[PDB]
RNA sequence: ACCCCAAUAUCGAAGGGGACUAAAACUAGAUUGCUGUUCUACCAAGUAAUCCA
RNA sequence: UGGAUUACUUGGUAGAACAGCAAUCUAGUUUUAGU
């Protein structure tokens, strides 16, 4: 409520007052001009005097004021300018603050905790002049933002509706997830390419500046990843590059990337662009990956060889596309499952079948019946006007509410009503309910079916030996009858660009930016972004040469053969990596009775025959940085003992002790569901010290014999990771989260330099500029100067006296553009370029540290006070999936370049349970964190 | 622990919001363990051929 | 008669495709209560 009721050119007048004298350097003058009139240090005495009563309360703020009523003039005694009277503004107001937390500071130094802050321990501080500058040069900053942002977005400001504070607050969030998603394709297309000299090993710009002799790299490429871009037409034969790259993929590739940048608007490009039928290929390749119910055969068509014509009538029932809110209130198919298992066993017309191994076949085709039908019950949606056995849910809105109560929300009502009265001590509410729906669905079901749960006619195992041998060795069975388990089609190219950008990254990339397609439709309420979110939710399903075209366990003759042969992809190299790093765990320096490896790595014969097909080492040989990953794990790797498969005491694990610690975890999670923290705390600690009621629990021997039991089960789990290769997965993940988040932020920096022109184009500050078209860049730098104020930059100034004004204001408010100043220094010293091109995850520990790139980038952007601790919060939550983060210490001020023993304090071992047990790995992933930040060899 | 709110250089704004705390269903994912069907490889016991007799 | 080139019977094991269940964590949506 302050911009729309003020500004009539009155705020831009004060504004550009106050820019222009943090320029001159004057403001450190007429601020202790101005506050020397406010007399202190006897207001501080007569707080000491009215705190000696201990007040604390509504007395005290009539005190400072009357004292400022003895300083300043409360009657107009004066005729001072709107700039100095709104310096007095900012100080009284500022003093206010102060005052208002230095009484809730004497009230918390005489309750519980007495956290101490005396008042005439604090003079020469933000009092006289430290922070009110600061303060100034907050209001000053963000109004001229607030300016740019408006010019920029080309708005109106007569105009300006409250409601485009939300439309436009969250089309932007959005575009610095676009930017950094844009360019994190830019390093996965550089591990495919290179130029046309060996000589070159660094990155491309394939979004901007284009440039000819751009040729294909003949390593870390495998066949799903070639098969992709030879099904795109991106290569032909023979591996030579088609011209779709000067016509088709790189120029829809730089507009979107110009659009989102430069915040154009305007129209669509032209109509010169990627038209349906170069739509079509990826429309192809989604079409040819996804399963086929053709493709299932394995719920076995013979436990309905007699009932063939029952999923007909299920295959008839039709569904349309509300996706309905009445989902989120019916149970789960979990729920309703044991009930469906206990009906099958109800029915008398079925008998024991043969034997237990019998019956596996016919409950694993009944339950994926079951659990698809369940789905289109309930969505069964509307009909003509002469139907009337009609659909499931009118019998639920009867059995819950009366007639003439059809058209009304009786199950979301009625939920809530449920939800009412447990929150009132009545915690079987929510149960009641749900077995009140099941019930329902129960007697829905026995109606109108169990003709499919009638197995009078069966086969004891005495033809389904070979039924299903020769429905598949005869061919042109063309009734596979299946169930059809309910299109893709892209509008324009944002989408067109998007799904080939999303079919080349990793399956987290996309959920970085699904949720944010997500969160921005939520936020806005809208449904434009809708053809998107559901493209990135069947690539992200989605995950031939496995065992056909691949791995012969002989490796010998498969690098002899694709030696000679010059399953083309399956290089030498590669092989010979995986050979010599299995050869190195094999070996047993340690030559004795020890073949503790056996049937993990090797198949009980050893030594250059025989070896194992594993999927986290062959995944992780191809990429350019593997060596450097793996050096801080294999020696943790090749000394855990095997004690998995070789005694009694690692099989009692994989059959029982895991399924009663889950059980045990399964009947407390019912128990206690809907109690209040300090119940089930109280209830939980009982639970350490019981002596007679655990007796009443699952297990016995009331807490050591699940504490062994659990860490038994914990040190299997411990050992499982590491020789499965299951921390090269946790590295690569932590890597490019950190390298995505700060690259987020550095983003950031580059939309507010653009603001910061705007805002002063606005002003007249650093009038007469102009616009340079084809570079994408804010302000100029120093490469290639003598005139580099002109084309090195988006904006064109006019002589090179204005941009040394303008680099005089962003020095005063604290961003230097100098030379090689943490932002101009030639090669990777820049922040702009270790980071906005993935050199984290391209090229780790070389020549810098983690955590000395963090604090990099928490101080380039700290020339604004929002942005406080933005970067220790934004990057420190990668890491609460596997430790627990220590809040209160993180919003405190610190740095990580020195400041030894913080890594442990403000992050603990994750303990874990609904018992509050420690994580398995807790110790490990801790310090592997630890020391992945701070390794600098 | 930060932002905004007036008759405002100042005059019960000497206050009030964002906000936290806890609990439900539903959705999506990662790891581990289990169950079912096909395909492949390895090891062990068995049935059935020369050869050495 | 024993070593030996053979074909298939179950039996441990291990990989690949698909379907289902349970535990632990993470992200989200709708909602309830109180301060």
């Amino acid at each position: 409520e302050k911009f729309k009721i003020e500004r009539e050119n009155k705020k831009d007048k004060i504004v550009k007052f106050f820019v222009e004298n943090i320029k001159n350097n004057s403001i450190k003058e007429k601020i202790e001009k101005i506050l020397a009139e406010f007399k202190i240090d006897e207001l501080i005495k007569k707080l000491e005097k009215e705190l000696k009563k201990g007040n604390c309360d509504t007395e005290i703020f009539g005190i400072f004021k009357k004292h400022y009523k003895v300083n300043f003039d409360s009657k107009k005694f004066s005729k001072k300018s709107d700039e100095e009277k709104e310096l007095y503004k900012i100080i009284y107001r500022y003093l206010k603050g102060r005052i208002e937390k230095i009484l809730v500071n004497e009230q918390k130094v005489r309750l519980k905790k007495m956290e101490k802050i005396e008042i005439e321990k604090i003079l020469n501080e933000s009092i006289l002049s430290e922070k009110i500058l600061k303060r100034v040069k907050q209001y000053t900053l963000e109004h001229i933002m607030y300016l740019g942002k408006l010019r920029h977005n080309d708005i109106d400001m007569t105009t300006v509706n409250t409601d485009d504070f939300s439309r436009l607050h969250a089309k932007e969030e959005l575009d610095l997830e676009l930017i950094t998603f844009f360019a994190s394709t830019n390093m996965e297309l550089n591990k495919i390419f290179s130029r046309e000299n060996i000589n070159n090993d660094e990155n491309i710009d394939f979004f901007g500046g284009d440039r000819e002799k751009n040729y294909v790299l003949d390593k870390k490429i495998l066949n799903s990843k070639i098969k992709i871009i030879r099904d795109l037409d991106f290569i032909d034969n023979k591996n030579n590059i088609t011209n779709n790259f000067i016509r088709k993929f790189t120029k829809i590739g730089t507009n979107e990337r110009n659009r989102i940048l430069h915040a154009i608007s305007k129209e669509r490009d032209l109509q010169g662009t990627q038209d349906d039928y170069n739509k079509v290929i990826n429309i192809i390749q989604n079409l040819k990956i996804s399963d086929e119910e053709v493709s299932k055969a394995l719920n076995l068509d013979v436990v309905f060889k007699d009932k063939k014509n029952i999923i007909t009538k299920i295959n008839d029932i039709k569904i349309s596309e509300e996706n309905n809110n009445d989902i989120k209130y019916l149970p789960s198919f979990s729920k309703v499952l044991p009930e469906i298992l206990n009906l099958y066993r109800n029915n008398p017309k079925n008998e024991p079948f043969d034997t237990i191994e019998t019956e596996k076949i016919v409950l694993n085709a009944l339950i994926y019946v079951n659990k698809e039908l369940y789905k289109k019950l309930i969505l069964e949606d509307d009909l003509e006007e002469n139907e009337s056995k009609n659909i499931f849910l009118q019998e639920l809105k009867k059995t819950l509410g009366n007639i003439d109560e059809i058209d009304e929300n009786i199950i979301e009502n009625y939920y809530k009503n449920a939800q009412i009265s447990a929150s009132k001590g009545n915690n079987k509410a929510i149960k009641k309910y749900q077995k009140k729906v099941i019930e329902c669905y129960i007697g829905y079901l026995r109606k109108n079916y169990e003709e499919l749960f009638d197995f009078s006619d069966f086969k004891m195992n005495i033809q389904e030996i070979k039924k299903q041998i020769k429905d598949i060795n005869d061919n042109k069975t063309y009734e596979r009858i299946t169930v059809k388990t309910s299109t893709i089609v892209i509008n324009d190219d944002f989408e067109y660009i998007i799904s080939i950008f999303a079919l080349l990254n990793s399956n987290a990339v996309i959920n970085k930016i699904r949720n944010r397609f997500f969160a921005t439709s939520v936020w806005l309420n809208t449904s434009e972004y809708q053809n998107i979110i559901d493209i990135l939710d069947e690539i992200m399903q989605l995950n031939c040469i496995t065992e056909n075209w691949n791995l012969n366990l002989e490796e010998f003759i498969q690098k002899m053969k694709e030696i000679e042969k010059d399953r083309i992809i399956f290089n030498s190299d590669f092989l010979k990596k995986y050979k010599k790093e299995i050869d190195n765990l094999i070996e047993d320096m340690e030559s004795e009775n020890e073949n503790k490896f056996q049937e993990i790595y090797y198949p009980k014969e050893r030594k250059n025959e025989l070896y194992i097909y594993k999927k986290n080492l062959f995944l992780n040989i191809g990429n350019p940085n593997f060596d450097k990953i793996y050096g801080l794990i294999s020696n943790d790797i090749k000394m855990a003992d095997a004690k998995f498969l070789f005694n009694i005491d690692g099989k009692n694990i994989r059959k029982n002790k895991i399924s009663e610690i889950d059980a045990i975890l399964k009947n407390l999670n019912d128990k206690l569901n809907g109690y209040s923290k300090e119940y089930k705390e109280k209830y939980i600690k009982k639970l350490k010290e019981n002596d007679d009621f655990f007796a009443k629990n699952i297990q016995n021997k009331n807490y050591k014999s699940f504490e062994k039991d659990y860490n038994r089960v914990s040190e299997y789990k411990k050992i499982r990771d590491l020789v499965e290769f299951n921390y090269l997965n946790k590295i690569e993940s932590y890597l490019i989260d950190i390298n995505w988040k700060l690259a987020i932020q550095m983003a950031r920096f580059e939309r507010d330099m653009h603001y910061i022109v705007n805002g002063l184009r606005e002003l007249g500050i650093i009038k007469l500029s102009g616009y340079n078209t084809g570079i994408s860049r804010a302000y100029p730098k120093r490469n290639g100067s003598d005139g580099f104020y002109t084309t090195t930059a988006y904006y064109k100034f006019f002589d090179e006296e204005s941009y040394k004004k303008f680099e005089k204001i962003c020095y005063g408010f604290g961003i230097d553009l100098s030379e090689n100043s943490e932002i101009n220094k030639p090669e990777n010293e820049s922040i702009r370029n270790y980071i906005s091109h993935f050199y984290i995850v391209r090229n780790p520990f070389a020549d810098y540290s983690i955590a000395e790139q963090i604090d990099r980038v928490s101080n380039l952007l700290s020339y604004s006070t929002r942005y406080n601790n933005s970067t220790y919060a934004s990057v420190f939550e990668v890491f609460k999936k596997d430790v627990n983060l220590d809040y209160d210490e993180l919003k405190k001020k610190f740095k990580l370049i020195g400041n030894n023993d913080i890594l442990e304090r403000l992050m603990k071992p994750k303990k874990v349970s609904v018992l509050e047990l420690e994580s398995y790995n807790s110790d490990y992933i801790k310090n592997l964190i630890i020391e992945l930040l701070t390794k600098i060899e």
